[PDB]
């Protein structure tokens, strides 16, 4: 089948409400994407939904042909990773360690797809929360909800729709657990500090309100460190830091969803790492190509968790060998070319770049926000901000959409600044037709 | 780092429960695994927990040079299918639909992982069932239970826990819905026409009475059309015609979660075209790669159903294109060489094998089945069970356990029949020992 046959063969078996274009899989590379109908090039800030470290066919995997004869004889098979070990994985997980690991989270695992990693963080806790409540005394039977934010996305699966809450859509007519949700605190332009303080005192009321009313039912908190599709919000350490000392004195985890966040976007390897906050477990996903969880501080004080103890986690693949191939020829051009100190100071260029937008589009460009790489602006309301991203389509550069008037950018670690400047006249260009 | 130091690195980071052996990825091939750690190969009757259909480094697919140019460029990167389509996905598509594609189930939709292929089922059918009590005058807060089978396996994740139920250990201390279960009715020996007709009428009794007491709450009824984790228990096709007309009554889905009997294992591409019974929707995964749902049915009498209105289903990816591009080489082969066919003949002679096996060991081998390749005997105990797996992996075959007692056989469809005579050969040798 050839290019301008995709959609109407997908067309018979799915639905198709996906982006005009057909990847060309060859022609694609850093910053842009080809489509194979026109040849358009187009500037990608949308990665793969921030899934793509690197952008398309980076020139350190494509001209590395020692790589490609492994990635080959990963790519020929799938084994399951479970119960079959090779050298592959190995490599893989050994650079993991060095590259993104933290020495409090020394458990890894591994699976397919963020919402799972979000769950097998979650089980980590529950048996936890019950084998803790068990040594003390207590029932466990107890250690069975999680508490979390307003605004969070945690992923489509089942534990995980109990938690997201962003589009009604994503959730509706999906059974549920009565799970404990509070305010999220974020930081909102012509606030002061005091004005944050007490934002964050209300919704540290409410945890505790759900701590005490709930006794030692709560087995973790969890959050985003920045909230990504409910709209690019971001969160005072004092309000984490808080939540870290709460959750001790109740003896629940604390941990963050980092499958946006994570693998260098802000500028460090995990977004926590800038919030001096320490969790006890942490998700990723999306750029580390295979997801999983890292585990540690209170995790180990029960000495028969999850990690601890054989069959209590589990899947038939154990992640894709392929992914783990990638990931770890990925980390080694992160480490070997210092990529996470480079968003560090494109981060701040593009960051620069808004605020100045800002200033000659005071009633239009809202909110000017970002750590690293992540960042966004808002729009006066939904329609302006749909329709900026159609007039973007049209001028060839891809942007993401999040809440109800939110435009996010998530370029590839690898981005110039010259391809920040043509994001940036692009929508220089595109507002006075949305005005 | 090295073959023999694989354990010790990957001992730092996880629990290491795997097999001993490190596997050589390039050496590997067919029917057999090579240990990179001795050399020694293993006849391989497990084939990475049944989700290898041609076995390793099949030569359809490593001695194809056109196939090696377009999996290398699906491998290099990771797209989100969900979003941006490819010529690879859509012949990957289309082979599906062709090799595998029943017409009374046109919507297709794919995602990582058995557990959420599963998930996506029951999402399919929780929707289905609110919105069909909508358009009939009953509350859309009805339909959030699933009908399911003791012994049933059917993944790890927040929804698939409340269905699963073979060992605690995968279970205990998470949260669960509170769904109704019904007794299994499989086939066991020593027992006739009327004794099973008694067996299967009890739990049709058990079903009637769950829909009864919970009126429009049942969504769906969901089975593996044969048990595998729970024990390779098969059912009479009369129990599932049952089950079928049961469902209707009630307007509830029928569901099969083929992700283990699917793929030609069988005979057939899927169990249940050997059954007889049509569902409304399947879940697949392991063989197939990536993982997913066909739907059809009565779910079309759903007019704004979840395979009709965006965003109700998604996952960033929307499975693995390196996946997809692998599984559609495989689906190709398996239509040239007729593999479906090869898996019936092959079938008969593992299962004549196992009954004479039966008549030399009447009181060790118990209760010798199969359907396809899918086959299975017992052991009197699982100490027996367990001492039989430990001898034949001495001897260089590699089966797998189920349930309490029972030894599985999983070949790739691709098994000669002097693979099978050498896997029942050591068998022979190691069932004086065990007595
Ligand atoms: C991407 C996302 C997930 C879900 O990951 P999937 O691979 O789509 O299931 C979970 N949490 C966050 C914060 C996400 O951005
Ligand atoms: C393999 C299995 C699953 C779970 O699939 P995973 O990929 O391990 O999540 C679901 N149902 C059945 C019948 C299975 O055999």
């Amino acid at each position: 089948t050839t290019p301008d046959r995709v959609h109407e063969v997908l067309g018979r078996s799915m639905l198709v409400d996906g982006l005009d274009i057909v990847l060309d899989l060859t022609r694609s590379g850093g910053s842009y994407l080809v489509d194979a109908i026109t040849g358009r090039r187009y500037l990608d800030m949308f990665t793969f939904v921030a899934s793509s470290a690197l952008g398309m066919n980076p020139p350190a995997l494509v001209d590395d042909r020692e790589f490609h004869a492994e990635l080959m004889q990963a790519a020929l098979n799938k084994p399951s990773n479970s119960d079959v070990y090779s050298v592959a994985m190995a490599r893989f997980v050994e650079t993991f360690a060095r590259v993104l690991g933290d020495p409090a989270l020394p458990h890894l695992f591994f699976v397919e797809g963020g919402a799972l990693a979000v769950e097998n963080a979650l089980k980590a806790a529950f048996d936890w929360k019950s084998r803790h409540n068990q040594a003390h005394g207590i029932d466990p039977a107890l250690g069975t909800q999680v508490l979390h934010l307003r605004g969070a996305f945690h992923g489509r699966s089942g534990y995980t729709l109990s938690l997201t809450n962003t589009k009604p859509t994503i959730t509706a007519r999906f059974p549920k657990f009565d799970w404990p949700r509070i305010d999220a605190p974020y930081m909102r332009p012509g606030l002061d500090e005091p004005a944050m303080a007490a934002l964050e005192a209300e919704a540290l009321r409410q945890a505790r309100a759900a701590f005490e009313t709930r006794p030692h039912d709560i087995a973790c908190f969890v959050a985003e460190p920045i909230q990504g599709e409910g709209g690019d919000r971001h969160f005072r350490p004092e309000f984490f830091a808080a939540m870290r000392e709460l959750c001790d004195e109740f003896d629940a985890l604390l941990i963050f969803d980092e499958v946006q966040t994570g693998c260098g976007l802000t500028g460090t390897a995990w977004a926590y790492q800038q919030l001096d906050v320490a969790p006890d477990i942490v998700a990723f996903g999306k750029k580390t190509q295979v997801c999983g969880v890292m585990a540690g501080r209170r995790v180990d004080e029960v000495a028969d968790n999850v990690f601890a103890v054989p069959s209590r986690l589990n899947s038939t693949w154990g992640g894709n060998l392929t992914d783990m191939v990638r990931a770890r020829r990925i980390l080694e051009v992160i480490e070997a070319e210092g990529l996470f100190e480079r968003a560090v100071q494109h981060g701040k260029y593009l960051r620069a770049r808004l605020d100045e937008l800002a200033a000659d589009f005071p009633a239009v460009v809202l909110d000017p926000r970002g750590r690293g790489l992540m960042c966004a602006f808002s729009l006066p309301t939904t329609a302006d901000r749909d329709e900026l991203i159609r007039q973007l389509w049209q001028r060839a550069v891809i942007v993401l959409p999040a809440g109800a008037d939110t435009v996010r950018f998530r370029p590839p670690l690898t981005v110039s600044t010259a391809e920040i400047d043509a994001a940036i006249a692009a929508v220089r260009s595109a507002l006075p037709v949305v005005t």
